[PDB]
């Protein structure tokens, strides 16, 4: 007769008969506690330096989210003020990225669940534009390809799910990104677009759309093939407009037909928010828009999702209102300041070569380094990653894709709430780890599992 | 210069600085109040009988959601307990639908944001299975079609986005649903699958998979053509297993390779929860599964979205645990009792012809009706709907699709929280409106806009 | 052949248990206990059918929420206003409010440091108290003069219902100066005509419920002076300043309406209107000890000696007084002036904007020197824009708004007006959105001419 | 230069600018803290045994009241559900007190802010009924009187405010309440009615209506004069129906035309809730009723107040619903158990004579006693009351009215939350005080201020 020390009663196991739908009722408050108690086993992510997504808490965001638990984004009739708020965000994000001022006062874009949806949506519209143009000219439309650099996994999914051929320019030592030369070599009249990554996941560096844009202009000159771009700005999109307004990467570039980003990365929204914006009505094929009947007349949607919570848009709106440009600038500078500082300090502690050092004009606030080629300080980065985990930190070590499959890097993400003091403390732990490693030479070479690298 | 009476300070208009990204910071607690006050203009949906989604509030769900605001469903490393709760639900749903007990102890399915993503996933798997089968028979794969009845807009989206021809059997009078005879005429060797809708959005009725299944068995006998099904049980999927276990619609049928439903409809989860289950490992082409690397190995996802909150899954788990089968039977029975009462009471109040009378063996808890042909009681259903809005209720009137385009109906949705007393009150207001329309005959015919119908 | 699995009793989807109905079982006192949390949920659930009043522009009462008012109210649920013994600190606070209000209205500085006045549940109670004391003063002056006291009358303009109640309940004849086109208010000429030696007082309404205009007490005061010079009859006033009472002192301190005028013997107003207190708070102040006849004061024994009360109510919560005190303290003259100005800004903009949308004649355009923050208008005479204000009201309800249209009293019973109340929380942005919905409705009414003339029920007009 | 230690800032005194309206703004949170701090000087009433009103806290009641802060009882249009609940309460109270089942389904009554207004209202209705009768008979209506026993102050108010001669039958030793003999001596054709008090404030005893009713029946036989009754059941009204249903005091007696009670006494509602119910339509002269226009028709009010919170009615409803008869019987008995106990136990502690010992068939849960005539234990009750204050308790010692002005009583009110355990502790403190008075004989005779005795 198994008992539970919590309830002073007969034990209900969650693991026994977690394989069948449960047969019986159980008191609501007991069910709540059992789950609540399980959840203590989840991490809080504050010491997690792998993830990009918002992990900090603001009481106001909890209140907005909690008011919004039942508020259906798709139901414009019942929730007309949430609907209004969503459209302001669309306009505000469009403005931020130099979208040509919209003819009717309303920018062409949509909120999404994350950058993943936002990319498939950008992806579909590219395909359709390329398909329309090619049928008009009487040509085969069965073999579209996409040209890009070391892209996030959403692009591999989009390519697979929509039968487009992924021409990914491989990462290679001393050329880790998509350069203009290799881009051009991979393009022809079946290329639907080119996708630069404005903040490479693996390393934190920017892929600068301008030099690529110039190559595509030249390419049109030489071949007559007119290629559009879509900027995956999952993280850059809410960084560069504030701390590096000089970098031309957005709608300021004529070939850029759409951009996407994550609200719930550096836009500071809570998990469950992305954005995609098109340059104008022509960037978005009408065949893709579905009009749904409501009382005030009908509205068009381009989204994969239908019903879903409006909480994250309202929270996004709250970030936008309370910070503005002036506010976001100070926030993102804070992060860059932390990244820079970690970068300089870590350089002093071993023979490291730095792929990314958290400068605002090169990428996102991220430190990314590898060991110097053919040097051996007595540990690998997997080893050091293991030591830091014992001190509560999740600092991922992993190998790159492509022809740089030989290279192991360590990458640190600096997000909101990882302030200068927690960086100090990481550093103390970092140093203590180097010390234990050197006191225990036997540890070398042992750890060999990659960590989660994707978001 | 303009002041605000809440703050006794210079006014900030959210409607003036609404077009561009704001330049200045504002005090957090003022942004919060500004937004909080706007959201009072949203409805609370408790008198809305137009929607399927949960709008009831339970204190434990709010707590679970609130703890879960940052829990990343995709980050199995940091949130391993959330990961575990998710997998449990997958098994529990599979079990509910009579999926073959799984070999390795883990059923084949995934959580989704809603039924929209669930259906595209199932839709994509149908396409690939059909493709693989044609390529083996050395036949062309360029003209896929999908056969179905009056489906929810997500299937129109699917067919557009993925280049499949939608053969929608049209609603017509005395013939609203996909019947076996009409289904068979639309089938051929390019049909990727047939999708019954187990709870038709427009009317509430079930399309019964079993007689369709018999027709497809006969169809393969006669032509050698072996057509699969995917059941869109958006609403029925959490009703029938409890209050009509003897309706054979699920994996008990060999042709049914996958099923989807909404957790946030009758599965009682909060907004942002959907499910899709496949019959077994072979129903899911591996080319569609993506393996992400993590510390404890690697898990395979099939999902359009990537990062996204885990609260909904956790809340769904709460509902499963606290109610079980005995609980859910009680809960759904309650809604059924309401709808059946409403249908009986309303029938006595006008010259009405009923398409759906809210019985558990016919469909979901919904009453759906139209005016009897050639009868004219001095008003239209649009008219009665507008009178009802004035007494706070949202009871939609709209026209059916296909050939029944001519037909106006009123459709009442009974969800959790809309209890017998509330139904009594609506009944009073309905009578009160009937009277006011009879006292003011000039009102007949004026209102003619369709209401939100789609979920 | 069955396929179902049903239970043979009525169930509730919330509780997965047997149904309990509030509606049958609403007829007799209930016989059985029920679980507390279930009782609570059943009730809380029903209350979602109440409006939140944010789009209700018919009411004067406070509808905005402020976290601190909620906490203060929540601490005070049990605090009994009448129980000076147990809640000496609440008693102190109440006394401070009375002084601050007196002070705000230029009451003569009290001899003993304590003004003569009381808190009440709302203006209704305030007014009966003012009316009672007026009646008693007059009764005594006549008894002194050995005259008959059985036929008292009260002169006033288009007043709120409470005066109709007071007049009935207390056997006083109501000489209401009737509203009529182009003279909607008690004017000096018609007031004088109604006045004789049984007039206990004249009651200017400083903020008319129906329209929002001020009846200005000073011209009336002048007439009443001239009237004494001619007849020797000495008539008192009492100002029903229900709403204007917490407006003019901040935005129009030059309008002479209060104790600055010697005939004004008491003033009443609502804290839970432009006072900004939460529902259930009024005030009445007497000029001095002599204005409140001792016969009306009841003395009750407490441990610290005895205190005198002039209240209709006895036991009652102190929350609103404390809440009112919070408002006074946190705002001051400086804060009120701002908060009040904000509301007048909304009214002025609505009035200037709405004027452009149809053929309207304006009774009140929300100007600080004319009345309260209210917009009140009627259709111009003999214009037919294609709808009545009743119809326009209806289309507005469908968009969530409650903007009343109702007929005026007296001889103007032939006029339909629309009135918009602008209170705290109804800010410029919300006024922008009303304007959009108003425009949308006009467009709907113009594309759908059959709607004209159909709607004809009066909306709630009184507070 | 003066500082506050709480805010480490320039001091604000509430005592300075308690004289004039304040000039300046302060920070909201500071204002709030200042006030909150002063409130700590208020008692919490748990040891106050002088009062009648509810002083116990229940979480649900707090939430309801807090939901209802803006809910306007008069505004039937905006808060239709609060209106509906109000009306149910009228019906439940009517039934409770054996009112004749109302014709049209709605009993004639109204909620009020307390017993005081409810008494005013019943009083006016009495004065009108007599007025109308007398006019019809062509007789003087200028000299109305009221006959009553030791009434609560509201009846003295009633009489002054409405020009009715109060004929209060005075208390006298051995005869403390209105008895039929003296009642009849005071009655005539100008008597608007007799008011028995069903739970006398000063003592706790019931004035029994039935023997008076017989006296009034006999009276009408001898003289032709027909005299109505109003019961003041401020406290008795929510006691006898549960623990003494046999006492015939209510609408079972035909001459009872109206009854009034406090919700916030033994009705268990929070402060600000009273009831008055009429026997039927005819009991309530239509002159007194005012019709206000709303949209759903028009409603009749008979109230002194106009705008006011609906929180308390709602709270009252919750108490009714959750408890019922069976609950109320339990709650009320428990209080009687306490007062019975105190009465037996105090009896043993000195030379006391009891006026009221907390028996259900005699009065409310109160103990009221005086020192035995010509007996001197060496203290007065005033002295005992003061000793008890020192140890936290408020136990009032006062003198009775009329011809018992020679008499000092102590009176203990036993209300909800003053449970057996607290009585026990009062007894301990009671014994210690007597011991202190015994050891310190000088203390005797010194204290002489009457306590608050009225509610
Ligand atoms: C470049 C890029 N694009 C897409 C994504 C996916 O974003 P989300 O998880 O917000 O859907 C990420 C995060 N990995 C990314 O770095
Ligand atoms: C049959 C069906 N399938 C798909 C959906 C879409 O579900 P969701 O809102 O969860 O995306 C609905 C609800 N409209 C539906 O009725
Ligand atoms: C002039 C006037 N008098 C008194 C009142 C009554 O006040 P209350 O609702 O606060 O009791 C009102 C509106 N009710 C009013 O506007
Ligand atoms: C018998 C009697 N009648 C009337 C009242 C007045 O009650 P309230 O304070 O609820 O107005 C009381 C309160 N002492 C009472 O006991
Ligand atoms: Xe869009
Ligand atoms: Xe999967
Ligand atoms: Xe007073
Ligand atoms: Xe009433």
């Amino acid at each position: 007769e198994l008992l539970d020390s919590r309830f002073g009663a007969k034990s209900i196991s969650t693991i026994a008969e977690s394989k069948r739908f449960p047969l019986h009722e159980m008191r609501d408050d007991v069910a709540f506690q059992i789950i609540n108690d399980e959840l203590y086993l989840d991490g809080n992510a504050r010491q997690n330096l792998a993830t990009f997504c918002q992990t900090w808490d603001d009481e106001n965001v909890h209140k907005l989210m909690d008011l919004s638990i039942n508020k259906n984004w798709i139901d414009k009739e019942e929730y007309p003020q949430s609907a209004a708020i969503d459209l302001r965000c669309v306009n505000m994000v469009a403005d931020l990225w130099h979208a040509p001022a919209p003819k009717n006062g309303q920018a062409v874009g949509t909120n999404t669940i994350g950058s993943s949806e936002a990319c498939m949506l950008g992806g579909m519209a590219m395909k359709w534009r390329w398909r329309k143009r090619m049928e008009a000219a009487g040509k085969p439309t069965d073999k579209p390809n996409l040209v890009c650099g070391p892209v996030q996994i959403c692009w591999h999914k989009f390519a697979r799910y929509w039968d487009v051929e992924l021409r990914e320019i491989p990462m290679r030592p001393g050329q880790l990104f998509m350069d203009p030369k290799r881009m051009i070599e991979a393009c022809d009249e079946n290329t639907i677009g080119v996708v630069p990554t404005f903040g490479v996941t693996y390393t934190g560096n920017y892929e600068f759309p301008q030099p690529l844009h110039d190559a595509l202009d030249k390419f049109q000159a030489d071949t007559g093939i007119d290629i559009d771009m879509h900027i995956d700005a999952a993280s850059g999109g809410f960084l560069a407009p504030f701390v590096a307004p000089d970098i031309v990467w957005d709608f300021r570039l004529p070939r850029v037909k759409s951009i996407s980003a994550s609200g719930h990365k550096f836009g500071l929204a809570p998990l469950g928010c992305g954005w995609v914006i098109w340059r104008d009505e022509e960037a978005l094929p009408q065949e893709l828009v579905f009009n749904v009947d409501y009382l005030g007349g009908q509205i068009g949607t381009f989204a994969i999702n239908f019903s879903r919570p409006a909480g994250q848009v309202i929270a996004q709106y709250y970030e936008f209102l309370r910070l503005g440009r002036e506010g976001y600038t100070k926030v993102q500078n804070a992060s860059y300041q932390v990244a820079a500082y970690l970068a300089d300090e870590i350089a002093k502690l071993g023979p490291y070569e730095f792929i990314c050092t958290g400068r605002p004009d090169e990428g996102i606030p991220a430190v990314c380094f590898k060991l110097k080629d053919g040097e051996d300080p007595g540990y690998t980065l997997y080893d050091l990653s293991e030591r830091l985990r014992l001190r509560g930190w999740q600092v991922p070590a992993f190998t790159l894709g492509g022809e740089a499959t030989d290279i192991v890097v360590m990458r640190i993400m600096c997000r909101r709430g990882f302030e200068m003091d927690f960086a100090e403390l990481l550093l103390e732990d970092y140093k203590a780890s180097l010390k234990y490693l050197s006191d225990h030479p036997k540890l070398q070479g042992i750890a060999q599992q990659n960590s989660f690298k994707h978001t």
